[PDB]
């Protein structure tokens, strides 16, 4: 999954209605509601929104016909493979009715455009690994760590060196395989 690397604002007029999409990365529901509260415009016709944080998601039509604003925004977030993102779409009615179909395309479309234009970065979960290395294998492990640009907490004991490492979840498997290979399996995973 990708998340936003900065906040973005994108405005577009559709059949005279003014749509302003404001998006930001959010790592907790507290942050999502804080962002929405700060960016909502009280005198707008509607402040539709949606956000996704892992399994947690939320969407709101704020008065628009049910299913025409909130879900389309959430679908735009999901369609671009984003997570830990909140999107608000402020709307100022301009005198021309868009119709349910047009609303779905407007809210979803403007949210999608804002998300496409925003800078994005991979959403990575940091995880830890710990293992005990016999003294005969320590040299090979330090070389491996250097070779993979990894730094670890080290504890020297009578049975060898205990290493504690933090790294991206997607890289955990590759590292353990590299470790087991460099030491020919002579290590105790903890």
């Amino acid at each position: 999954s990708l998340t936003l690397a900065d906040k973005v604002v994108y405005e577009e007029e559709i059949q005279k209605s003014r749509f302003i999409a404001k998006a930001a990365p959010v790592a907790s529901e507290e942050e999502a509601l804080a962002f929405l509260a700060e960016n909502r415009e009280p005198e707008a016709t509607h402040n539709g929104h949606a956000y996704k944080i892992g399994l947690l998601y939320r969407f709101s039509d704020d008065g628009e016909p049910s299913g025409t604003a909130g879900r389309p925004i959430l679908h735009a977030i999901e369609a671009q493979g984003l997570d830990r993102v909140a999107v608000l779409v402020v709307r100022y009615f301009g005198g021309v009715k868009l119709g349910a179909g047009g609303l779905v395309r407007a809210y979803g479309g403007v949210a999608a455009e804002a998300l496409r234009r925003a800078p994005k970065v991979p959403l990575v979960e940091r995880v830890g690994l710990a293992f005990l290395v016999p003294f005969a294998e320590v040299g090979r492990v330090y070389a491996l760590l250097e070779a993979r640009a990894l730094k670890a907490e080290e504890t020297y004991t009578p049975e060898g060196v205990r290493f504690a490492l933090l790294l991206p979840k997607p890289e955990r498997e590759g590292f353990l395989r590299a470790l087991l290979d460099a030491t020919r399996g002579q290590v105790a995973l903890e």
